[PDB]
């Protein structure tokens, strides 16, 4: 198979859907990899690095997509890329089709086999989304610390204090992948950290991981109100009626900070109702700084690329070795990735949400 | 030399001034040790244990004191023991002579060489008092936890909480030997622990020992007021105008507990103005339980005996090998131990406080 | 729905089946909550706290039970409360019906829908019993430390020793919820801690949680005999022929302590054959102190109330929102809670043990 | 005595030379404190907070300086404040007189008793500079992490990586107060941290503090070259020929970051030859981002104020209680603070460096 990785073109997107490590996995298993010029550079991988791993460097986006059996990306194709679609092309990337009626329609009618990173799933987890959740949680505590600096609108404290000075209070809401990764960094900055979760077994697991390094708190509206009022930094760690209400935010001390990782989806914090750009990253409501930039992992493209590609490529490699049909037969997790194939919407919830007829991927590809 | 160790006779005193380990140190260096029957039993050392180490077991208190060159004890001789004094007798024990005008007078006029554990001193520390300070601090957090149990008058919490439940707040005032030993146990019980100290370098040392396991807080009246109000347990760790005022105690939550280790000396907590017995161990003022039992180390006599004897006997052994005069010549720390010799008060502060003429121990023994 | 929470009336029962946090969960979801006067006070929640959360404060027990659709408690109704039963009343509390033939008969014939906290079950665990197991294990190490104090009959040591003095040996038998919670506190007190378990995978899990902070030991009679003989404190952490025999206890050092958490059920320690009250808390057999007070969590009512209510109320809230029938249809864990409904014994093992006809709760409620 | 604390007027200076805690120390000891409006607000202390502690709030800078015996500040008086000087006025603040020939001349000829925080000294340490060193080191690792984000010019990594991804390399040069505080935060962010120091005993002390959490490396030019080349982040932790050479920086990987805490004094990094403002915070040389903003502690004014005032006020309080002459007689550390009194330069190194006659402070004040 021939695999192609164009440079990401969305604004300030510095990640890339393969690394030299990925190229070498494909080349060792008999395959050919094409990389557009400067694809890796935002993630500090140069054309020479990809070439040394055994890839061909391709001048023009167009020739990568045209010469490849499968294109891998990080983001969704933009309209400027619809031109490169073709029947039987495999596209492997983050798609978010349920919220992109238009992209779905063009993929469907262009004959694309479109595989979504975010719907590959083993049990209750999505293994190709986990890496960005992890990165996101690590980032949240770091960004929280930055916006607690007076120059960025914060009340001007260190989470760790210094000897003889009290520590900052970090309240994390949600103790899964995002929250657990945030708690590691917030404990490392020297904060008093409290992790709030609905699920008492998850709190027991966190008590076995963290011990005395944190406080675990059952999630209910009084526990959240009381915790958030005392908090220097609140981290909304629940990606999925709002858990932190305007009245709760109103009770917070001026110059406190709120980082809500689900800001793109509305958030769990009522006051965090809108997103913002890198150049205008916060707004203040009731004296409280709200960090509104989405795609935190986007701020550490090199970590985010390696974490993503560490888990995407072993899936991509099944497709290269076996072709899509055998790969999704052999691997039910990959099967749930196929959103579009051969004229049909092949993922139930996308079909339902947008009004097409669910057609199973295996059936669709016959 | 012949060394004698009577059984302690003060009420419920279970410690003892030597262990088999001590006996064996003396016997190996040429000496004879006498132990009264049941001397060690409150500390779980039996006559057979002392005998196996090479000691003689003596039926009657009187014969131990009469046959011995030096008697070692833990407490001060009671009036019931003045009868056993004699000129040239060495007594090595805890004396507290500055606060016992009467005992001092009888020791002076009986011709006793009286050596106080608590005035042996190297630099700024008293090495034969350190062990009871350590034991005391370890005990304070344990006793604090007990009196936070509802049956003992406390509000009924675990310092550690359980998963999903907040931890208790322990505020320790004083970050030296007592406080540092208390913080180890309070952190181990799972409390949020704050250590308050005047000395910013000591707070830096505690931050290097404990890291993120505690909060260090500079000592001033607002820091103490604010910390004590939030505290489930306050531990007064300063042995030396009161640091915790009635108004501060009044702001505390009902069922909170105060353990003040200097209760014998007045305390640093205004409300803790009196001491109490094991059978009536607390009183409540403003809803706050005050643990009033003195001699905490007395509750763990076996640990307290071993910790004491580990450091008293190497000093006692210099006296056995060299006689008092050479021992105090060779060892200035031991010299400062001699409070009474040969008619004179040989420790300045005792002479001053009680109105006798300071006479140096070396001069006094000539 | 109207929910009522009387004050617990068993002797010295200071817990309570709801907190302001619970009240607010019910009020936000459309419900009415009634609280009898002084219900929360043993757990340090006042009528004003419940009122501020949106509850009505009710003068007389009788009016709470009469005006409520569902009564929540901690303990079983006493005979003095049979008067308040009525057909169609929901009672949610700890029942222990298999061991209370009489209570079961009155609940059956009074027409009560009786739901037992202790038989709600997900897989192999009982989620509404877990919190008291956790509290119990945390308490066991603390009580162990207390009874090792000479005034309480112990040999007079600190588990942690002090510098230059050996640590105490804690042997915990059973490495599940109770034992794991005890090991956290015993390690925190500075003990040498050994955890004995039958299940080598649980020992591997404990080695990953605790590392070098403990010794894991396979459970067999020689490992237990040898461990218990060396132990200052033994904690029986197995709730379910006796694992510690009289001969094993006989080999222990005088002034050692045994806390057996299953004392109510006979225990795993042969010598611990009877229970005792707070005022007479131990007996000595073969020189070994046996702590015989049951209901350890009862000594920290405030922690125990919050830990219980953190998990009981989300179940109670399904009943309030959906009524018993829909709640147990939708939630098999809650279903296994229903012990008595509408004339029938609706929990197999209660029916079998007491000689009634098992009738499924859904069938029974038709 | 009357103490006055004006609002700091240097650009973006948000610290303040007293807190309510400080006010209360002064008021309890008989003194009067004046605070200008909005003095504390950059540090989140409001006029109401100072008033509640017992201070008078003063409308105009001028009236604070005129009515006060002693003015306390954080920064040096600006020219705009020379007007408020007067003979016999005590000024207590950070002065840096050796590098301010002009300020020194005006203080001398205005008759000011000028006491420098930064020359109070006990042994080899300056206790009123320690707090900003601590804050500075804590900040350096946090700022380092920020500038490793791609949007701030960095190569785009997390220091901690995520599971399956390598950690970032932090190299700290200097293992004293600044470096040790940086290492705590860099270890907490999950970096591989190496601390370089000349002094092998300091490396032994760091190995006892940190254990396996760091690598200690002896300082020599090859160790530094090799460490810096492998480093994602270098922190210059030496306040005092350059330790990191342009050739060493040239060998670093593009998008690496250098935070040199002595940037104000020239730095230990050759490439870091100039300082920059908050709005233009870095420059790139040889692909390496150089953070050039000075006064890091200035970014966390509230922590910095509390850490400073925790140690300045106990010195200020000796002056209030005893007057300058007795205070500096009784306290040699404070004595070395007096830089200017009563016409003379009273600190040797200032006199020498600027060409005046050293006159001892006690002599000068006669
Ligand atoms: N698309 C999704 O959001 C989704 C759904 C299921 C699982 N996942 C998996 O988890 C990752 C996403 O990270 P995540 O940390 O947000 O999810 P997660 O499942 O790892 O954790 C979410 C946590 O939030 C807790 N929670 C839910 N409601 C809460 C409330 N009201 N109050 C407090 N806590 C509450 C849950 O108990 C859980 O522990 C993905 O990488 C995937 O592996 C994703
Ligand atoms: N007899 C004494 O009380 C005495 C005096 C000097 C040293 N020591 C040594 O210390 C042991 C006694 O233990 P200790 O822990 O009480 O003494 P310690 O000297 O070890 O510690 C006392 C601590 O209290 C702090 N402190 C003092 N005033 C304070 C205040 N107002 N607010 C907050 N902190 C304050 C000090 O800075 C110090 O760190 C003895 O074993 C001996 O070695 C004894
Ligand atoms: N009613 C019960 O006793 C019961 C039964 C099943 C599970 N549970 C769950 O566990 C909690 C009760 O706590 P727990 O810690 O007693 O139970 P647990 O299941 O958490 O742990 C008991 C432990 O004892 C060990 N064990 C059993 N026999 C042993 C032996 N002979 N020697 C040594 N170890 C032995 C088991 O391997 C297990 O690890 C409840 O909260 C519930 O969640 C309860
Ligand atoms: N004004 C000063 O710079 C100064 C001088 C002496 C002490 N101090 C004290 O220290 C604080 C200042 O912080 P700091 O951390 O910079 O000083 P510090 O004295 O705490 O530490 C500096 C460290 O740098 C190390 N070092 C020196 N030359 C080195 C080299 N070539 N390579 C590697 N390591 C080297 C030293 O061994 C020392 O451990 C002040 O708060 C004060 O307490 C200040």
């Amino acid at each position: 198979m021939i695999i192609g990785v164009p440079k990401e073109i969305k604004n300030n997107e510095n990640r890339v859907a393969i690394t030299p490590a990925g190229v070498l996995s494909f080349v060792q298993a008999g395959h050919t990899v094409l990389i557009e010029k400067e694809a890796g550079v935002g993630s500090g991988f140069n054309d020479s690095d990809y070439a040394r791993a055994g890839a061909q460097i391709i001048e023009r986006a167009e020739d990568v997509w045209a010469q490849a059996d499968m294109v891998m990306k990080v983001k969704e194709p933009l309209p400027s890329e619809y031109r490169f679609f073709r029947p039987g092309l495999v596209l492997f990337t983050y798609l978010h089709l349920a919220a992109d009626p238009e992209l779905t329609r063009v993929l469907k009618e262009s004959g694309v086999i479109a595989i979504a990173y975010e719907t590959v799933q083993v049990g209750r987890t999505l293994p190709l989304l986990t890496p960005m959740s992890e990165v996101a949680g690590r980032m949240a505590a770091q960004i929280g610390a930055q916006f607690l600096e007076k120059p960025y609108g914060g009340k001007g404290i260190l989470l760790g204090g210094v000897p003889g000075v009290a520590r900052g209070k970090v309240v994390i809401i949600g103790g899964g992948v995002v929250g657990t990764n945030a708690a590691k960094v917030a404990v490392g900055l020297g904060a008093d950290v409290t992790i709030i979760d609905l699920n008492a077994d998850r709190l027991r697991e966190l008590d076995d991981i963290f011990g005395n390094q944190i406080t675990t708190l059952m999630s209910n509206p009084m526990n959240i109100a009381e915790a958030v009022a005392e908090a220097d930094l609140v981290i909304g760690a629940v990606l999925i009626p709002k858990l932190v209400t305007e009245d709760m935010v109103k009770a917070m001390k001026p110059g406190s900070v709120i980082v809500d990782v689900a800001i793109d989806q509305g958030g769990i914090v009522e006051t965090s109702d809108h997103v913002t750009t890198h150049d205008n990253p916060t707004y203040v409501k009731h004296g409280v700084v709200h960090y509104a930039v989405a795609n935190m992992p986007g701020a550490v493209p090199r970590t985010s690329t390696i974490a993503l590609t560490n888990v995407t490529i072993p899936y991509a490699l099944q497709i290269a070795n076996k072709g899509v049909m055998q790969a999704i037969t052999d691997n039910p997790a990959l099967e749930l990735g196929v959103n579009v194939a051969n004229g049909e919407i092949t993922y139930e919830a996308v079909a339902r949400d947008l009004g097409y007829r669910y057609v199973p991927a295996r059936e669709a590809l016959g």
